[PDB]
């Protein structure tokens, strides 16, 4: 079945720039700005649109070795990005996939709000518990803050 978790968070970076950097160039940026959270990002198949598979490797000592993420949809107009965790880490005989949706909305103060949905699809009925969702939110927030700091310090990046 499906467990749905939603959260919101804010950024001081304008939506279109954040989307370009944080969403569209995560493969380059994440290992660069947050090597302590993501060791590498490998493009396995696809040119960036629906169906593109990436392998995200975590550094030694992390709970999981890697996940493979599949790009589901990329909306350049409305700053929406949907992707699914389809292999590795928590995926296996109890969890089929985690389907994620991210939308970035402009705010009049020149920042943005990120609205995030994560839907865990389980095999049989055993539950997703707070600890796995908490860890996921922590990682996402660490990645956001690292990218934000980089975009603040490198004004010519992603204009
Ligand atoms: O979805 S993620 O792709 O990890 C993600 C991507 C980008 C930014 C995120 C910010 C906060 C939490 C996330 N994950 C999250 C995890 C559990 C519950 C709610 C949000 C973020």
């Amino acid at each position: 079945g499906v467990f749905n978790y939603e959260t919101e968070t804010t950024s001081v970076i304008p939506a279109a720039r954040l989307f370009k950097a944080f969403i569209l160039d995560g493969d380059n940026l994440f290992p660069k700005v947050a090597p302590q959270a993501i060791s590498s990002v490998e493009n396995i198949e696809g040119n960036g649109g629906p169906g593109t598979i990436k392998k995200i490797s975590f550094p030694e000592g992390f709970p999981f070795k890697y996940v493979k993420d599949r790009v589901d949809e990329v909306d350049h107009t409305n700053f929406k990005y949907n992707y699914s965790v389809i292999e590795g880490g928590p995926i296996g005989d109890t969890l089929e996939k985690i389907s994620n949706e991210i939308k970035i909305v402009a705010t009049p103060d020149g920042g943005s709000i990120l609205k995030i949905s994560n839907k865990y699809h389980t095999k049989g009925d055993h539950e997703v518990k707070a600890e796995q969702v908490k860890a996921s939110k922590e990682m996402g927030e660490t990645l956001l803050r690292a990218v934000e700091s980089y975009l603040l310090a490198h004004s010519d990046a992603y204009n």
